[PDB]
């Protein structure tokens, strides 16, 4: 017997000391990275749970373990609302993250060498989509395509690269992009030569959910997803399609296990039922609009205050600001930054002279601040403080007075009430 | 967002199957080997705020800003995983053991390297060589199973090894009984100059306990999962001893950025504290009972006429072959489900059907010991399965026996 009682906190001082200190800085701190936001105590409730005892290999009603009659019901709840959410007839729910997730899907659909169209990493591109030093560059023959002088994609030179080359498949989605994709123009493109869209929408799902951003689903042959940030739900992978055969779903569920992984992770695809349901509410799609505002809002100010914005503006929730003419790397951005209470995370920009732990940029997103409640008035002044810092990188006085602020509105707008 | 915010009142559905599956805990008996109850600290831990941070990198060195305090929380992970198995070198961030695997497969090997590992059916896992598996589509796989008695041949695994000359031998099973000779496999890899990499995951509970010989002395690599033997959450761990920095670093980057993107913060504050349990007085004595109570279970079967692969066990769990009984996995499995008591399906050596028919039922004592079973409770539930068993299609003999388990059941509760 196990009391239900035992806790961390009289037993382990060390982890929980370090556990109640990132609780406070949640509070405490300004988040701007893109990738992030504050899922809800529901989701944390459902990771907290005891369906972290089972083992669940296989799918709903042919599973490799017995007892499985209750987590069939959470991970169908899970398919179920995933297809609601974003229109689609395929749905699977066990990849771990978004990297699993995309694993399955290069798997389930190439063969080691095969030729990929991505998007490169410095100009907007995930890992996943192409890197060397990421499985998906040391196993499949990568060809890149990034953006143009204006910071958008041409899908004329997409086109001929495409033509060109003959890849496979062509890979839509980023993780540092602020436009629009015109997934049916992709599509199109991927039917001339008969290859696979594959559309990765870690970062925009919240918004396409919201009706916000266009949605990849009918328009690629698989979509991929995680469920953390802009969703807003716990850490986790997600596969979705629409219009695809049975083979092509079968292949999918394969390359997810037992391709690629073993037990699912019960705890968190309950989470990612209840955060699905929860995206579902119509105060998410005011939300997100926000989000969407909010970022705007910033954007307006970082330009005004004559800093360079990566595209000139954005369409979605973040945007990448070019340091390279300030003589500034990220890695400092990012540092000074973060005496001030104001959390952002270096990024490579276009052309960036630095190596990736360096960069010559910072991207900023608004999902974070937006969930806490800052409307356009605060995300301006915020982005004011922040220029502050960036001007006056130097002056210790110049950050303690932004940190001094920060700690205001942030006791003001809680996290968690 | 309001810390009042909860399932219940708000998805009814999702809380009514979370119910049932608490309840479902508690009245049946788990005998599914790679099963186990971790303590309400990993859950708590799992419950955490730490969900929300993006930390790629290691901690000191993250790719985002924010990460003073889950820098902590990954250290500690890190340095408890190293003190409790004595190694110099771990990694806490793979999501699984599936995933662990996979990084030291693509930090050594090459796609299309020739590897050494135990055939699925023998006894060996998905990772170390199925054709339905990443390891077996990149690699050139060549099996090795067990003798006719139902133990490894180191003899004729050398022979294989000096024949094929693989780039790597992979140590390690899902469903073997026995003791591996750690050192011999050492020995022979050696000899042809190829890694050793040993998966512990079903083991590690046992080789923290010293109730299972340690391979991180003999191995290049070792990985293992947390939430088998070891009771923790459910994730991957890589550990490794004497090897070089450049190792080392391989290792690193094989996980992040090479096979995952960032890692769960709450898992791994579950982890740390799962192996810190680990290493209480309490947890040797509680792997001490596993074992004898896997022994007295083996004893019934025995006596009841049924064959146990390579006749008995050392370790934790057993493989119950039905060909003879002309049973398949499948049926045994859901006929023991209806008695309350959960087992799974499982392939033995030569088995004539296919892995989701199988011949056969694997049992693991983990369970029901950190239940409170012990050698007569675990021989009496022995002998409940083969009474199922002998009348597997008489519901008036499945009816006493659910009976049965679910006023056992009642006696030891999971959690209270
Ligand atoms: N465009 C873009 N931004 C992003 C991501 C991404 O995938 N793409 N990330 C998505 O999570 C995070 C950055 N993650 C990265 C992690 C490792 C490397 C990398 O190339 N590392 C090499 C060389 C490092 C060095 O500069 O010394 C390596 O580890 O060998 C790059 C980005 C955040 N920003
Ligand atoms: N020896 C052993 N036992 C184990 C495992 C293992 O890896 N090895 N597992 C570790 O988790 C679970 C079983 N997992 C398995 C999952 C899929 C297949 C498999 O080969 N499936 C093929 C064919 C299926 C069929 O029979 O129709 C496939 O999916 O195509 C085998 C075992 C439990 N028992
Ligand atoms: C487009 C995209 N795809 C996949 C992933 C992989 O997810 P996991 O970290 O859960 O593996 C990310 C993460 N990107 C993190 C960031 O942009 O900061 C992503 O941005
Ligand atoms: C030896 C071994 N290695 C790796 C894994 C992979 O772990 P994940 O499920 O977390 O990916 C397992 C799981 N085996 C489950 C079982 O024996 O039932 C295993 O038994």
């Amino acid at each position: 017997m196990l009391k239900r009682e035992m806790n961390i906190a009289d037993y382990d001082a060390e982890l929980w000391q370090a556990m109640e200190q990132e609780k406070v800085r949640q509070e405490e701190h300004i988040e701007l990275i893109a990738s992030e936001n504050y899922t809800s105590p529901r989701v944390m409730q459902a990771q907290g749970s005891q369906l972290t005892n089972k083992y669940a290999e296989g799918y709903p009603g042919k599973r490799y373990y017995g007892g499985c009659e209750y987590v069939d019901i959470v991970e169908q709840l899970a398919i179920d609302r995933a297809k609601e959410l974003f229109g689609a007839d395929y749905a699977n729910v066990q990849p771990h993250s978004g990297s699993q997730a995309n694993f399955a899907v290069y798997t389930a659909l190439l063969e080691p060498g095969d030729t990929v169209l991505g998007m490169n990493l410095a100009h907007g591109g995930h890992l996943t989509h192409g890197s060397p030093v990421n499985f998906s560059g040391k196993l499949y023959n990568i060809v890149p395509y990034g953006i143009d002088a204006t910071g958008h994609i041409d899908y004329a030179d997409l086109e001929k690269q495409a033509k060109e080359h003959k890849p496979k498949m062509i890979i839509g989605g980023f993780s540092a992009y602020s436009g629009v994709v015109d997934w049916a123009k992709m599509r199109e493109i991927a039917d001339s030569i008969g290859a696979y869209l594959f559309v990765d929408m870690a970062h925009v799902a919240g918004l396409v959910a919201a009706g916000v951003y266009p949605n990849p689903v009918p328009h690629a042959h698989v979509v991929t997803t995680t469920t953390h940030k802009t969703l807003a739900g716990p850490r986790g992978g997600l596969i979705l399609a629409k219009g695809g055969s049975e083979e092509l779903y079968k292949k999918l569920n394969s390359a997810v296990f037992p391709g690629g992984q073993g037990g699912p992770l019960m705890h968190v695809i309950a989470g990612k039922a209840v955060a699905l349901k929860e995206a579902m509410e119509p105060e998410f799609k005011t939300y997100q609009q926000q989000v969407a505002k909010n970022a705007k809002a910033m954007v307006e100010v970082f330009l005004e205050r004559g800093y360079k914005v990566v595209s000139g503006g954005t369409d979605n929730h973040l945007f990448l600001v070019d340091l390279v003419d300030k003589n500034l790397t990220g890695k400092e951005a990012d540092a000074a930054l973060g005496r001030a209470n104001i959390t952002v995370n270096k990024n490579s920009v276009p052309n960036d002279p630095k190596s990736p732990f360096v960069t010559s940029g910072i991207r900023v997103g608004t999902p974070a601040i937006t969930r806490r409640g800052f409307k356009e008035a605060e995300a301006k002044e915020l982005a004011g403080w922040m220029c502050d810092v960036l001007d006056s990188i130097n002056d210790e006085a110049v950050i303690e007075r932004i940190k001094g602020k920060v700690l205001d509105i942030c006791a003001r707008y809680p996290v968690y009430a």
